[PDB]
């Protein structure tokens, strides 16, 4: 199917949005939309050997962003990871959410 982090995840948090806001300082206030869509999106997580992490970031209704924080460890720990990475304008344009 097409789930964006469902089921383990939330709707934007104080804490996923505050990263909208470090590594997406533009992306957080550019879509300057009139709504709440000027921070994260959500964020789901889900184990593999570190912990992976799954931050949707959201940037308006017509720009978004998406990220994968994932902390590495799998017995070995050789740093982390980040299989998600995207900015926005219209890459991440994904509507899912139950």
């Amino acid at each position: 199917m097409i789930p964006g982090g469902l089921s383990e995840a939330k709707p934007a948090t104080p804490e996923i949005q505050e990263i909208v806001d470090k590594v997406k300082p533009q992306l957080e206030e550019k879509t300057n939309e009139t709504y709440g869509k000027l921070e994260a999106v959500q964020y789901k997580t889900q184990v593999v050997a570190g912990t992976n992490y799954y931050i949707k970031v959201r940037a308006g209704d017509n720009k978004y962003l998406h990220l994968k924080v994932f902390k590495s460890l799998p017995g070995q720990n050789e740093d982390l990871v980040l299989t998600g990475y995207q900015v926005d304008k219209n890459k991440d344009d994904e509507l899912t959410g139950f």
